[PDB]
């Protein structure tokens, strides 16, 4: 009949509710607390934002979606979705102690990060990869990055194109995008790590099939360490490139997030809308996949292409 196999979802995490905020960002920071003034900062944050719990759901949303997607588009395999965080229960560990309780013994994984890096998605799959050899008798076959499937750049070219479609003509016409993804400490690049190319290319693929000449790479969301991270932010960039050549309006594409969190809903929409508003563009952020139907069957043809079913 149908094989059984695990789909291990794997996602950083989010708080289910405000009084969650000192436990995820404790984990986050290495298991240093925030100091009180941050937590307070924190909450306002999110209240700012429309509250915690609704981000929070999108990361089961997707991965609940993708399982039944996966098992409707293909009859070979029967999917069972167990979601594994990094900063929160339910954890990557957890999860795969949970899978071979069940009594999986296959699993493919994907993390909802769409770029490579050594940072985030080799850590999960290690982790993952870890826990079952430690447990025994259960395998992980990991993806590894997916950016570069053509159904999630073409989720976000036909967003890009519709933002370019309702700008008014001086707008359209002195627009820029920038395209950006998670800051990561600068010192990766020691180890060969190809995330900053796979956010590159993400940027070329996204711009070529929007129709887009001019837009640029940013970083987002860096920490605060003594090393140096990825750059330039993008406040910085879209300054920069205001003071160059004043664009009108600005087309941000955080292409490394595929949900609402903080990082999209504040750093961009709050962020760097400060600055647009600033210097009098126009801001447009399109819509994060969150567990769109569209973003869902890119996820699943990412998996049936791993697993050699399509
Ligand atoms: C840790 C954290 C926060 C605060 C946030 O907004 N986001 C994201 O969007 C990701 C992927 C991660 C991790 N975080
Ligand atoms: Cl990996
Ligand atoms: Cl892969
Ligand atoms: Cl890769
Ligand atoms: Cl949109
Ligand atoms: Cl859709
Ligand atoms: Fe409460
Ligand atoms: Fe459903
Ligand atoms: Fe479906
Ligand atoms: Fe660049
Ligand atoms: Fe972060
Ligand atoms: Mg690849
Ligand atoms: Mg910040």
């Amino acid at each position: 009949s149908r094989k059984k196999m695990g789909l291990l979802v794997m996602a950083c995490g989010t708080p289910y509710k405000e009084e969650d905020i000192e436990r995820y960002y404790t984990h986050i920071r290495r298991g240093r607390k925030p100091e009180p003034e941050m937590l307070q900062d924190l909450k306002d944050r999110y209240e700012a934002i429309g509250g915690i719990s609704p981000l929070a759901q999108i990361t089961e949303q997707q991965a609940h979606n993708l399982e039944q997607h996966l098992n409707e588009i293909q009859d070979e395999i029967t999917f069972k979705a167990y979601i594994g965080l990094k900063h929160i229960e339910p954890f990557i560990e957890d999860a795969v102690a949970e899978m071979h309780k069940d009594g999986i013994t296959e699993a493919v994984s994907i993390v909802l990060a769409p770029h490579f890096s050594t940072f985030s998605v080799q850590s999960y799959n290690k982790r993952a990869k870890e826990e079952a050899e430690k447990l025994g008798g259960l395998t992980i076959t990991s993806v590894e990055s997916w950016y570069d499937e053509p159904k999630f750049v073409t989720y976000w070219v036909d967003r890009v194109k519709e933002t370019y479609a309702s700008m008014p003509e001086d707008e359209r016409e002195n627009a820029m995008l920038i395209v950006s993804a998670h800051s990561l400490p600068e010192k990766i690049k020691e180890f060969g790590d190809p995330y900053p190319d796979q956010l590159h290319e993400s940027a070329k693929l996204i711009a070529e099939g929007a129709g887009v000449s001019e837009y640029a790479v940013g970083w987002q969301s860096e920490g605060n360490t003594p090393d140096p991270w990825l750059g330039p932010d993008v406040q910085d960039l879209t300054r920069d490139l205001f003071e160059q050549k004043g664009y009108q309006a600005f087309v941000y594409v955080p292409v490394g997030f595929v949900a609402d969190h903080l990082e999209v809903l504040y750093d961009n929409d709050y962020e760097c809308k400060v600055v647009t508003d600033d210097i009098g563009a126009s801001y447009y952020r399109p819509e994060m996949p969150n567990a769109k139907p569209e973003f869902i069957d890119a996820l699943a043809t990412v998996v049936l292409k791993k697993l050699g079913r399509v």
